[PDB]
DNA sequence: ACGTAACATCGCGGTAACAC
DNA sequence: GTGTTACCGCGATGTTACGT
């Protein structure tokens, strides 16, 4: 163990540089990893689109973040789609599973 | 060693008895590859791990390596070597 | 033995556009 | 406002030829 997380059961193995939901690895794009292992790295906590451009983007179209958020929520499926939250008038935020 | 034996000394290695003619940089990044299987490594740590020079904007020369490693391996054992879209590539482990 | 030269392929991902 | 899905430029890899 390196850099490696665990929520749930999702698992963000940034040495291989991997995320797997219970043996089903989840094929993502650079930013959706970027994206899901920085909210995964900060649970409980929403941020802003700003906050998530300058971070896991990096120093308009705000609206990428909404594109990245939904691809990844459907790349998660049913059984995870929760793991992604909405605060209106706020950003996103991951959620912890029970 | 899943199938693919490295040798040391020799500078050499060989995938189930059938020696692998390598050059001697792509029998470096074969070796750090599988000497930390299942790890990515961007350019810039095999640029400097395992060639001597900082090219510092250029190269190329890691992407063109392992396509010469990987037709060597042939279409059994190509997905040795894995590509990471954006980071780089990493040794595979079967299966 | 290597590392550009040079192009073909294909995926990344950001904007558009609309429903709600 | 956010969910959502096209659309497609651009750029990251593949790939081989060739100069040294």
């Amino acid at each position: 163990m390196a850099g490696m997380l665990t929520v749930g059961d999702l698992v963000i193995e940034e040495s291989t540089y991997t995320a797997r939901l219970k043996g089903r690895a989840l094929e993502l794009t650079y930013k959706e990893f970027e994206l899901l292992k920085y909210l995964a790295q900060h649970a409980g906590r929403v941020f802003t689109r700003a906050q998530l451009l300058q971070e896991v983007w990096g120093y308009g179209g705000t609206r990428t973040v909404d594109v990245h958020v939904r691809r990844l929520r459907a790349k998660l499926g049913p059984e995870y789609d929760s793991m992604i939250g909405t605060v209106r008038n706020v950003g996103y935020k991951f959620v912890r599973p029970s």
